[PDB]
């Protein structure tokens, strides 16, 4: 399972960078 | 809570980079013939 550890740590970091992008788009739409 | 959202998201990303460094140090020690 060492190769299974390196694959699942990367998927986790990519999923949090995507939650930051959607919050910025909601603030700027709420002002109109 | 907008300023509380940005502070807690940075803390979470730094904790995962530190788990990767400790797993690499444990592989290299276990090879010693002794």
């Amino acid at each position: 399972l060492l190769g299974d550890f390196f694959r699942k740590s990367k998927e986790k970091i990519g999923k949090e960078f995507k939650r930051i992008v959607q919050r910025i788009k909601d603030f700027l739409r709420n002002l109109v």
